[PDB]
């Protein structure tokens, strides 16, 4: 049930945008498309307010109301073609526009497509280009890897894996202390606040991760020993396939001090100057 009177004045006529009403939405809950933490999710057929057949697909939370309306309320705000968005809410099913590809990290693992080294750049500029929209909304994602950004038919890469939508979808690379402690910043691993600035720090194991199609980093490093790992004065290693200039992107990212590392707008810049030099 929704109470109204129990939100922000502000936001009551953004929820008749939120919610999708049980009429309009079809779910398939015969066929399990990917599995989280919270619960599973499902391909889905939505019917526009005039009446258009969309694909979807819907995530349960099986395993404050009026907080779960305000963060669907402020996701749906959220338009950016490298960002994930939110179609609605079902009465709670969260509805997200169908990924035909995937996860980013299992598409550039899969040996029936041959990205090339432009293709990988491209991947990690929009990305880039996604974390720039995120962070000048002053939205800290937290949980930046390939296995989080999701591409669609048209090979769209979007930044995914927030709001709503967070989960942790391999579970592998979450350690108790439940953090993905690979992709995080060292201060971060110290006093567990995350920035943006700790985004662009997992923005560069992303990179790492495109270079290397889909290699898990640091695998001879056991969960939380990675702080003493990284302070031995120790980076992850450049990829074969991976560009001089792109590597000083990672090892920038990777900046010992937070506030030296590049903003995503700084990051947009130099990538597409890199993917530019580069033909097929
Ligand atoms: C064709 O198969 C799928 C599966 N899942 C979704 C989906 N899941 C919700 C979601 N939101 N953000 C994320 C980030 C990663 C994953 C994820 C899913 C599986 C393995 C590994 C990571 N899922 N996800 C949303 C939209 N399209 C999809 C298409």
């Amino acid at each position: 049930h929704i109470d109204l009177s129990a939100l922000n004045p502000e936001l009551v006529q953004a929820v008749q945008h939120v919610v999708i009403g049980p009429s309009s939405l079809i779910v398939h809950f015969n066929e399990v498309i990917g599995r989280g933490h919270f619960g599973c999710v499902y391909h889905g057929t939505l019917l526009d307010n005039d009446g258009k057949k969309i694909h979807c697909a819907v995530k349960s939370l099986n395993r404050e109301v009026s907080q779960f309306l305000t963060e669907g309320i402020i996701m749906k705000d959220f338009s950016h073609p490298n960002v994930l968005s939110l179609l609605g809410i079902c009465l709670p099913l969260v509805v997200l526009p169908y990924m035909k590809h995937g996860d980013l990290r299992n598409f550039i693992r899969n040996e029936t497509h041959n990205p090339t080294v432009k293709d990988l750049i491209g991947f990690g500029l929009q990305v880039a280009k996604g974390m720039k929209y995120l962070a000048s909304k002053k939205f800290v994602h937290r949980d930046l890897a390939a296995r989080n950004c999701m591409l669609d038919e048209k090979f769209t890469v979007k930044v995914a894996d927030f709001g709503l939508a967070r989960d942790m979808y391999d579970k592998e690379y979450y350690s108790v202390h439940k953090l993905p402690v690979k992709w995080m910043a060292l201060e971060s691993l110290q006093t567990q606040k995350f920035t943006t600035k700790s985004d662009v720090w997992s923005f560069g194991v992303l990179l790492w991760e495109l270079m290397t199609r889909g290699a898990p980093p640091y695998p001879d490093v056991n969960t939380f020993d990675i702080t003493v790992y990284l302070l031995q004065g120790r980076r992850l290693l450049q990829p074969e396939y991976c560009p001089d200039p792109l590597y000083e992107v990672m090892l920038k990212c990777w900046h010992p001090k937070a506030e030296m590392r590049p903003s995503f707008s700084e990051l947009v810049s130099r990538i597409s100057a890199i993917f530019s030099t580069f033909i097929g």
